[PDB]
């Protein structure tokens, strides 16, 4: 599976049957058709910059990912009884500036989008149960406007150089993720999945009404990432994002 013309999002269907579900993200959030919910609470994030471990080159994008062991780095509050804990965060991007954003806004499409993955871990008891469960997974999505250089992607970025082929890895430590996040913390949620295979339809999405900015040449570092092995012909990672798929009668609840 990948984002290429010959194993792209419309052929993931053929091994993902789940690809034409009733609850498949990412949507086209339409303002005129959201409504204020009165009982959603604030999002609290509370993350301990010691629990991030390693980022990794996985060939369609690239992965920073947490211990998730116990409770330092945890999502709660917005629709949730239970507490969530982090283990990763990445990025989608696109061919060019025009679009790279999973999630469109009243059909606009942003040059990018932060995920932000925490696991159900009040009821289950890793990501491996967690990922297959209705209420197992939130991701908070940030849409990224092109715009002024962001200085809080710095450090992910100064890290590429050291993983810019498939399967690489390296140490990546002492950072706290919810630096990436907008100062205002109103979203919109909607039951929802996977943006990418295995596609489980486990997703309660935290998508951020306020965006943040990244340059083009940021873009350009992203794009400048190699889907190939060491050695073979490079392949520059151009784009990972998924069409936006159809509600299904799902309803877009905002904070806000
Ligand atoms: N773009 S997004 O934010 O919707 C998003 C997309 C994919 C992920 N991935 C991590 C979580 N997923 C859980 C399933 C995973 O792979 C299958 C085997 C197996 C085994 C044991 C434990 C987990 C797993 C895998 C892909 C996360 C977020
Ligand atoms: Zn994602």
């Amino acid at each position: 599976w990948g984002y290429d013309d010959k194993n792209g999002p419309e052929q993931w269907s053929k091994l993902y049957p789940i690809a034409n579900g009733n609850n498949q993200s990412p949507v086209d959030i339409k303002t005129s058709e959201t409504k204020h919910d009165t009982s959603l609470k604030p999002i609290s994030v509370s993350y301990n910059p010691a629990t991030a471990k390693e980022i990794i080159n996985v060939g369609h994008s690239f992965h920073v990912n947490f211990e998730d062991n116990d409770n330092r780095s945890v999502l709660k509050g917005g629709p949730f009884s239970d507490s969530y804990r982090l283990f990763q965060f990445h990025f989608h991007w696109g061919s060019t500036n025009e679009h790279g954003s999973e999630h469109t806004v009243d059909g606009v499409k942003y040059s990018a989008e932060l995920h932000v993955a925490h696991w159900n871990s009040a009821k289950y008891s890793s990501l491996a149960e967690a990922a297959s469960k209705a209420d197992g997974l939130a991701v908070i999505g940030v849409l990224m406007k092109v715009g002024e250089a962001n200085p809080k992607l710095q450090k992910v970025l100064d890290a590429l150089q050291a993983i810019k082929t498939k399967g690489k890895r390296a140490p990546f430590t002492n950072f706290d993720p919810s630096t990436l996040l907008p100062s205002s913390l109103d979203f919109w949620t909607y039951p929802g999945s996977l943006t990418h295979p295995p596609l489980y339809e486990s997703v309660t999405w935290i998508i951020c009404k306020e965006s943040i900015s990244v340059s083009s040449e940021q873009l350009a570092q992203f794009r400048s990432l190699l889907s190939n092995v060491e050695g073979d012909n490079a392949v520059p990672m151009q784009h990972n994002n998924r069409p936006t798929q159809p509600l299904k009668g799902r309803t877009v609840r905002a904070s806000f």
